[PDB]
């Protein structure tokens, strides 16, 4: 098939928090009839990041999830000419983040370009004190809606204290031809940290997706 067992990933986010701006470049590889991938990502721009790192995570291509074959895979089938998507984020303290990427490829290489935007961070909330450990696993609730594919997944950040800090995630996927369109379905999520150095200007980011009824 057009997606091969094995893809290459290369990216670009940039984006502004609170107003702080910053551009981080990454590189990985993954298997996207498996669901799982690995990212190396650097900041290049705008270090140290004043915030947690964890608020960017996500945003770092729904092509990585293993779909069963009696669902319809909106994502592996926009290849070769690809996909975007548009996402918001609104955290339980009025924090909100918006991001979109533009995924292309290019033989056995995915290429994003990433935009993403958060306003309103209380000073001593959590992101910007930097107080998040990682997402909990979640599950995304996939379905159709005026054509296109959207998700819709309750997020929740571990806190270093104990307890949590809630997002609603909002997604929109728009592929860039015709294909298939599922049934309402979802898509279960595990996003890890695996390792960074202090500031996290270098961060090894993992996720495995498996889509289900």
């Amino acid at each position: 098939s057009v997606i091969k067992p094995e893809m290459k990933i290369k990216l670009r986010m940039e984006g502004a928090v609170n107003g702080h701006k910053f551009v981080i470049e990454g590189e990985g590889i993954g298997k996207p009839y498996e669901g799982t991938q690995t990212l190396d990502l650097t900041v290049e721009e705008g270090a140290p990041l004043p915030f947690s790192y964890d608020i960017l995570t996500p945003a770092f291509n729904r092509a990585f999830t293993k779909y069963p074959e009696d669902i319809p895979d909106y994502f592996k089938q926009a290849f070769p000419e690809g996909y975007s998507w548009e996402r918001s984020m609104t955290y339980e303290d009025q924090g909100i983040c918006i991001a979109t990427s533009d995924i292309t490829m290019e033989g056995d290489c995915f290429f994003y370009e990433i935009r993403f935007d958060g306003t309103n961070f209380p000073p001593n909330g959590p992101v910007m004190q930097k107080k998040t450990l990682k997402w909990e696993p979640s599950t995304e609730k996939m379905y159709v809606e005026d054509g296109v594919l959207k998700g819709d997944v309750e997020m929740a950040l571990l806190l270093e204290g104990g307890g949590h800090y809630r997002c609603d995630f909002k997604t929109t996927y728009k592929a860039k031809k015709d294909v298939r369109l599922p049934d309402a379905h979802e898509v279960d999520h595990r996003i890890e940290i695996l390792s960074h150095d202090k500031d996290y200007n270098k961060v090894r980011l993992y996720e495995h997706a498996e889509a289900r009824y």
